């Protein structure tokens, strides 16, 4: 199929693009490069074994969006573009609402104009809000995210829902991601954060590579097996795969298809640390710190639905998540070249 | 004060502007005229006894917004602009999200750019969602509105909240309106809907004036005193007044000040009908129809807070609401001139 992948040069999108090309789809990436570099493009092509067309631009640019859509005869759009730094969203709410909420509305408005009606949205587990019931099931009603970032995702999901209802021939997937980690097995593509990484894995990776002193473990008094926070880590390659599948199986299938993308199991901060130490051949340095603001103690996905309906499930392990990360981190300590 | 009133030429805004001028404030109205006419301007000036500067434009136009804000040295902004037809929002979700959500974000982004930090937002009771607890109190947590229109208001309230938190010197009032009705006592300004009116009052008014046959009463089996739906009707003049007060007393007072704007009492469809029959000197024709989709049986505001904190409360009665409406309807059956 002809697919436009916004945010295509970012973390999850690049991996997604590789898998997409591998499946012989025609890929058009649209990214504004606020959190990615042009240097990843050649890697995508290489690893994907096919050329993806790149367009520098902003989802907020309705007209451009509309033009692309038409120019490339797109059949479906995978929307990864946006801002996602939680803490920062607290400090800069407008930018999040603008990039994410207005960003998506401009994009879907362009889609409407161009007659495109198949969409895949990058959502988040946070939409479940403070749910005591874990694992989290798609049949649960959403709650209220604590950060503007989370709010923004929930808002988009709602907008998309209403849109579908009003334009019923639309096929829209709301992919609720849990905690993406890992890197392409080649060790030549992976997550490349700028500055202090906010997620656990990359932070650990930075400590291991000698860039950081110690990992601060946000709280050790949770009502968890080891007192550290528990999450549902999912390898970026599995995520990528789930995207291809969702795109291929839901294209032209009217409705709002919601699926939790996770391994369906939880792992502690300690569990992750240990896996990493093992992967990089040395004990990762860490210390206990106070709980982070708004942090939940533990949650993970119920991924039966995706299994059942899309025949999709994770195949990579936690060790692999760690190994792949270390490989990329270690082979390219400066990440993507400027 | 110097105040920018978006949506100033509309229903609630025009009345608000009159009251504002009467209090000697400098008013700049910004409206795109999608649901109002230039013909109301001269009426505002007349009734307000002072000239308000008018600017035709769209809140979505950040740059313009920013320019106005600066050009006019605005001190505070009253934001009434947006789309509000519930049913239509179900049918055209994008336009609502765009006008309301993106619309407000562009406006507050312009405010930020111009250094303006006092805002008043037109909110809705629907934000309380399906709350069994009535009357509705500001201390209640919000729920989930059933229409994109309602969702859009809730989204804005959230965005504004986050913004305030990140820019703490901002003063933002979230005015939750209940059911505005009525008209300026002069009978020369009032609500001028185009096409089939969606609210009860105007519809009744149209029946009375001979334009409509019968009023359809949406359901007569509610668990209410008379089986008809109950609401908190509030005279547009009271609403207007509450806006002036809120603006004058909250300007430069950091925080998110939320207030329910209602009379604090409920009235049935029948109650309203009867009041109107009385006002126009003839029985209003009506019939019982099935319940409307998503209609709640009864709700009204708890307005103690505004009383307590702003010393504000309604002064107009239901009869006056009816009388004023009929007066405007009857004196200007074609509404505002093209
Ligand atoms: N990474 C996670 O843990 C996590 C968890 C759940 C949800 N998500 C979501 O998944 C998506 C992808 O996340 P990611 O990890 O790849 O982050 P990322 O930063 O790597 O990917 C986002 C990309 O989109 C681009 N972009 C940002 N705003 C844009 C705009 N207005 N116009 C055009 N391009 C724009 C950035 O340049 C970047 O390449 C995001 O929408 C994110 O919110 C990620
Ligand atoms: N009327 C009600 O019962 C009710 C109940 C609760 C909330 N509200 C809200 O109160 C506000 C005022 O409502 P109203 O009854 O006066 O409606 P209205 O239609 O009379 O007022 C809205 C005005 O804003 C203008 N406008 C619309 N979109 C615009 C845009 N993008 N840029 C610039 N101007 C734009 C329209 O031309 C119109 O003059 C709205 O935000 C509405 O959602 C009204
Ligand atoms: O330096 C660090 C970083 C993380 N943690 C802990 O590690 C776990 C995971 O932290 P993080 O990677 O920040 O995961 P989450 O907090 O759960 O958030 C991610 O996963 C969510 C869905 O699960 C999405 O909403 C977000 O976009 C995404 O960043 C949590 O227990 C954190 O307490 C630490 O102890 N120290
Ligand atoms: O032709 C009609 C119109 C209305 N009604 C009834 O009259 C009452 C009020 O109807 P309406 O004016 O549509 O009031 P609401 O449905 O309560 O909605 C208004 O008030 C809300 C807050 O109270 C805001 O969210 C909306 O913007 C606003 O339009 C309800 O019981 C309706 O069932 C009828 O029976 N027939
Ligand atoms: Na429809
Ligand atoms: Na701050």
């Amino acid at each position: 199929m002809r697919v436009l992948v916004t945010g295509g040069s970012g973390y999850i999108g690049s991996h997604t693009c590789v898998q997409l090309l591998q499946n012989g789809h025609d890929v058009i990436i649209l990214d504004n490069l606020c959190n990615s570099k042009r240097s990843v493009l050649p890697v995508i092509e290489r690893l994907g074994g096919k050329h993806p067309t790149f367009v520098e631009g902003d989802i907020r640019n309705e007209a451009l969006m509309t033009e692309i859509l038409h120019d490339h005869a797109i059949d479906t759009v995978i929307h990864f573009a946006g801002l996602k730094a939680v803490g920062e969203s607290v400090q800069k709410p407008l930018e999040y609402y603008d990039n994410n909420v207005n960003g998506t509305l401009r994009l879907i408005s362009a889609m409407r104009a161009a007659n495109v009606k198949n969409f895949i949205f990058s959502s988040v587990a946070t939409v479940y809000g403070d749910n005591p019931k874990i694992p989290y099931v798609e049949s649960f009603p959403t709650g209220t995210p604590q950060s503007p970032y989370g709010k923004s995702k929930l808002m988009v999901e709602q907008i998309l829902t209403d849109l579908q209802k009003a334009q019923p021939d639309w096929s829209i997937a709301l992919l609720r991601y849990f905690n993406p980690v890992g890197a392409h097995p080649s060790g030549d593509m992976g997550e490349d954060p700028q500055g202090i990484p906010n997620n656990l894995m990359p932070y650990i990776a930075q400590v291991a590579v000698g860039r950081r002193d110690s990992l601060a473990i946000f709280g050790n008094d949770y009502p968890t097996e080891d007192g550290t926070g528990v999450r549902d880590y999912i390898h970026v390659m599995d995520l990528a795969d789930g995207h291809v599948v969702a795109m291929e199986k839901l294209a032209n299938k009217p409705g709002v298809h919601i699926y939790n993308l996770g391994a369906g199991v939880g792992n502690s901060v300690l569990d992750v640390v240990n896996a990493f130490s093992k992967a990089c051949g040395k004990p990762v340095n860490y210390h206990f710190a106070p709980r982070r603001e708004g942090d939940l103690p533990a949650y993970w996905a119920d991924a039966s639905k995706a299994d059942r309906e899309l025949n999709w499930r994770v195949t990579r392990t936690l060790d692999e998540m760690a190994q792949d990360t270390w490989h990329w981190q270690s082979r390219h300590p400066q990440g993507y070249p400027d």
